[PDB]
């Protein structure tokens, strides 16, 4: 692909508003945004998750205006997480911080990222443990040898389904995803406190260092996220993984291009 | 609404100065500031938090000087929360941290918000927790289904009284706010202790990627904040949200629309 | 109305001095150290002893004498003299665990300074109206239930050392306009004291006008204040400890008028 | 050797990309990624830590296109560590936080260090206790001394095999190393929590002051790495290191030298 | 003392490049860099800690090349910490983190300061508790008085001698040092983790506001450290600080200068 000018007109410019939902495992009808309690496989060898226990990739491929040698160019992303504050319910079915105190908050290990792509954000699969027997109705690695644990080439898939990507098994492939521009951060650790913020006053910009964002193949925009917030302890003391919603504002441009 | 040239001379510039005292729930008449002590329901189906339990966003609409095509411009602000010493009363009825300790200081959770806008900041709900009952003389997401627990577009809302909207359930609605700047943070977990900066050096532009502020309709400049700093533990180790005000100076400029 | 700054012989000077913590200097051989910390049962008998509280710091500092012509604060260096202090974990510490070092200094932490051409102006804010201050200090009088979140009432000048509690007393944000004053409160029970040294960094204290504080009078304001953290003793008992700030600051000759 | 012009058109550049394996000890054909369970000494005379037990230096030599006097010049960097999320499987065979509780993630002292260079790694060794005993297997200081706990300048070395130097033993020699670009980070530590950041949109510039970058000798490009994350605690409570690859992407242009 | 012109001419520049070891007590002949385990007084009054157990400012003279009016004026410092990786040795008799758990690593209080200059680094005495007996063969605040703890002008010295200036006794003095640029982080807390960057890429510039390097009286550099990273727990619980040998690499050039 030869990118040429950028076409200038009022109509040559669109805008992408969503909110993209957690997919955390929700394992009734009444906790939508958390997984199942988790529960410790004695070995490697008969780790077993449950669907409802593994928080999966988020993404929504979102149509543009109709275009046909013209494509939407990504040019600005605005992102944040919506219900920071939710995180202080902290007097609902909370394990106690100590005797007559308040419930401990969402709390440890967290993953938030998000990707904004003219395609399906492009995979690789490691795994703590290849052993482990992923479920039913979820996209993994197959095949997993020992040199999964590290790299095994083998591993690669398309963010191309919602709440079927366990977030542990895929990471962006950073040998593709040209045409993607993605962005992560895990905080590991037990009592690792989060720290969110937000503001309407932080534009990231998309394009490469030659002033060239994604391009959106058959006029479509991905969208792709996750935002497992931490753990909520109840008082049983058992833990589930806690998700937000992501804003994402996209601005695009119309750009000629070649063959 | 098309906006034009800012009026010059010296009585085209305005200031205003005012706190924002914080509403973190005054369980009684000597504990301004401080919330009821946390209670937690057995179960998500009993939640049912009291309102002196409950902290809320604080919000002050102020009148400018009238002007009638011309409008109120917010252009800078200087902020921050008044008090931070307070948080060094470490022998007050607090829960000593070892045998013979001083006490614990006000620490975990912290929301640190303030916003500037020409209207009411819009709010989107978002509940931790959908079948949470909230209380009488609160104003509060209606109609919860379990997705409200993620994101529910039924749930939104103008900040347009004080002492009112739960802090736990209202976040500022991203798909809005066009005639507001809004900045928050929420630092997590039950140990993680203040950060709290002064100073009258520091200074934030209002104005966005177009050079236009914060536009004042009907000459009524809107300003809203959160300063839950953690929270503070007495003898017994029931835990109380404690609050502290915010300073907000903001300078207005005048500008002709349409 | 600030006019011209002077140029060529004695249009410069320079300020170097040294401002020592107060901190309670309870016995003469613990200057630097507050008196180990009490905790009142309830708010209403929270009584804290002169000893048991820092106080800010002050130094009017007298300038060269002038005659329309008065000195302008322009830049700062400034930093903590003696960091290394804080080693000492042999010297009547509680240990760590069974055959360990010293508990160091930490948790809560206040470093405050400020640079005017008047005294530091406060707003009291207490954490519960209700304490006794001591006699021999100086507190917001007249408090109520407000004054746990901001009372307008309780307004005063750093203008006496040892006598304004640091607890009760921030810079007032609707004043100090001819003073730049920079704080951080780190609060929390553990947190780490985090201290640099350097000779190489400089605060420039001119404002968005290019004015620094101009001296009435011909006299520096320098006011301070670093509490490090609490040192544990071998009982477990907790003293505020202190230390030492250097302040160099360059001033300029600025005429202004009326 | 005298360092002159950049030779321009469309064959005048090239592009390596590779992943670089943690060697962590690999303790059994199960536990590639991970080393054998940590084993104290009562003494510093008996501390003897086996070879399995022993994280290393990674290290890839990488042949370039033959040149005959034109070097390649490294000029750009593109780093990140492969699996992140990987991190987030505690529910395998880990020991939980407290009753009934998740797994405890991998934290403690991590090491994250790579460095690009035309030529090996330049290596000094420092021994934490001079009067260890290091494995048959791995490449140690010789000829320890106690002055090897501060600083022994027989200690040099190339890192010129994989899976031999120890990375306790060895650290960049910042005497050397004109022709490599290095940056590593220990944050020790026993709870301390794994922070890893992820983003296809940051390049590292591996020019120095002079706007020379790297000269591959014999047309070689050598990329080392070491990325222990933190400790991984089975049920049982004894611990492992746990490793993960790292994503190396370098652009080089044709640099003409004399001598 | 006026200074005047920059030398230009290949011989009107200079490098020196040296490792400061550390002075942190040497109990006995197996234990460079590891001071005498932590005794604590049961009062202040009896205060008495044994040179064995306090570490000490480093300090070295370098002569430089003999300049007959002319004096060299150091410009960049290179340095950093060698041997960040010796803190990874948690297998020689270590305090176990729990049942079973790796050696507790090194932690704690740390001291990372150094100092470049065209004399000696001038100290202020500052004494966290005025009755402690410093030992004989160490150089402390005399004749000191309780506002030595606080503040006491009488304490003044130059850094003019290697393992004899106690580190908690002793700060560079900011009333004077305008010859010495003097860096340095203080990180209390018992359970502070190290954090250690090494890169061979970092550069700081010695000149000040006027652009003016320290001048090295008599053709002298002093270079001055102190890196205690902590504290080592040995299986006892007793408490040994641990230091680390910094590298110095400072670019010095000819500058004329007037009585």
């Amino acid at each position: 692909v030869e990118v040429l000018e950028v076409k200038t007109g009022v109509d040559s410019i669109t805008e992408v508003e969503c909110f993209l939902t957690p997919e955390m495992g929700d394992p009734d009808e009444h906790l939508r945004g958390f997984s199942k309690s988790i529960s410790i496989s004695d070995t490697f060898e008969s780790d077993s998750p449950n669907r409802d226990m593994l928080p999966c990739y988020s993404v929504a491929r979102i149509p543009l205006p109709n275009l046909n040698i013209l494509m939407w160019e990504a040019v600005t992303l605005k992102t944040e997480v919506i219900g920071v504050t939710s995180l202080m319910n902290v007097h609902s079915n909370g394990q106690a911080t100590h005797d007559n105190g308040a419930g401990k908050p969402v709390q440890g290990t967290s993953f938030h990222f998000f990707s904004v792509g003219g395609e399906a954000l492009e995979l690789q699969g490691v795994l703590f443990n290849y052993r482990t027997k992923y479920p039913d109705g979820t996209i993994f690695p197959k095949n997993a040898t020992v040199q999964s644990q590290v790299m095994n080439t083998e591993h690669k898939a398309y963010l191309d389904k919602n709440k079927a990507y366990p977030v542990e098994c895929w990471v962006p492939d950073p040998t593709r995803n040209e045409n993607t521009r993605y962005f992560g951060t895990l905080t590991g650790g037990e009592n690792v406190p989060p720290v969110l913020h937000i503001t309407n006053t932080a534009t990231t910009v998309l394009l490469d260092e030659f002033g060239v964002g994604p391009l959106c193949k058959g006029d479509n925009l991905y969208l792709s996220a996750v935002d497992v917030c931490g753990m909520f302890t109840n008082r049983s003391g058992s833990q589930q993984w806690r998700g937000l919603s992501r804003y994402f504002k996209v601005q695009l441009r119309k750009r000629r291009v070649k063959n």
